[PDB]
């Protein structure tokens, strides 16, 4: 919508006040004019038609408990904006400002949140499972990260790609997480994950198996459920990553940790130079080295480490 930016007020999901870049045209919108082509946050109102409406306020003021998904849709949104751009120069996930749009309040009880190829969708929860899905800065991230992913490497959404497609949404996250730097660690989605029990989540990087995720390329799944372990097997490329940036001997093997820094600057680059449609897990250590190797050299410690992290895991 055309109209002025504005700076609204609001409480996220888990009761959190914080300022919104809204746009003022009769209503207040949930538009944000500050980043490159727009963020715009919409309703789908229990529906799963989409988008559904521009998110319309009548003052600016976003307190009721209606409101706070699309609170953190909107905010966290734009982190993940600002850590692309900060951090990796990239604007927006086509590289080229694209708008970024979101829809909160889709369907009824849905416990999930995902990128459908042209914007992010997230469910409230039933409440049990899940509180809306956009109150996890790590899930947001998660899911506009496949959009980065569908934009550059483009690895297809199905076995070893599927699984390292997955992987490299939940390193993103976690970086972008520890960038926005409330509460970082190393799982996801513990933020909305099941309000009654303290300290779980979907998944873990440190340790996968913690969620019956293999950490090993010899526990990999092979038959057809989740189009091939796409969410099972990423657990393997998470240890992987995880080692990279903090160290740890993992089955008898060392690596020496090189910091999240190092490990975004290494992954953006294989993802962004070196990855491809159909890249499996092989393919992944040698774009990893080689992605180590322009940034730090071929004798370096980031090379040693990656090398490392891959044979801990059962990658060669
Ligand atoms: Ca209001
Ligand atoms: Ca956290
Ligand atoms: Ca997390
Ligand atoms: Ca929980
Ligand atoms: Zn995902």
């Amino acid at each position: 919508i055309t109209g002025t930016s504005t700076v609204g007020v609001g409480r996220g999901v888990l009761g959190d006040q914080k300022n919104i870049n809204t746009t003022y045209s009769t209503y207040y919108y949930l538009q944000d004019n500050t980043r490159g082509d727009g963020i715009f946050t919409y309703d789908a109102k229990y529906r799963t038609t989409l988008p559904g409406s521009l998110w319309a306020d009548a003052d600016n003021q976003f307190f009721a408990s209606y409101d706070a998904p699309a609170v953190d849709a909107h905010y966290y949104a734009g982190v993940t904006y600002d850590y692309y751009k900060n951090v990796h120069n990239r604007l927006s996930y086509d590289g080229n400002n694209a708008a970024i749009r979101s829809s909160v309040h889709y369907s009824q009880g849905y416990n999930n949140a995902f990128w459908n190829g042209s914007e992010m969708v997230y469910g409230d929860g039933d409440g049990q499972t899940f509180i809306p899905l956009s109150g996890g800065i790590d899930v947001v991230a998660h899911e506009l990260t496949h959009a980065v992913t569908d934009y550059t490497a483009g690895l297809i959404y199905q076995n070893e790609s599927g699984a390292i497609n997955e992987a490299i949404s939940d390193i993103f996250g976690t970086l972008v997480e520890f960038y926005a730097n409330k509460n970082p660690d190393w799982e996801i989605g513990e933020d909305v994950y099941t309000p009654g029990i303290s300290g779980d989540s979907l998944r873990s990087m440190s340790d996968p198996a913690k969620y019956g995720d293999p950490d090993h390329y010899s526990k990999r799944y092979t038959g057809t459920q989740d189009n091939g372990g796409v969410h099972i097997n990423s657990g393997i490329i998470n240890k992987a990553a995880y080692l990279i940036s903090q160290g740890g001997t993992h089955y008898g093997v060392s690596v020496v940790g090189i910091g999240r820094d190092k490990l975004g600057k290494i992954f953006y680059r294989a993802l962004t130079q070196y990855l491809t449609p159909t890249s499996n897990f092989s393919q992944l250590r040698a774009a990893a080295v080689q992605s180590a190797t322009d940034l730090y050299g071929s004798t370096s410690q980031e090379v040693a480490s990656v090398k490392q992290a891959f044979d801990a895991v059962g990658v060669k």
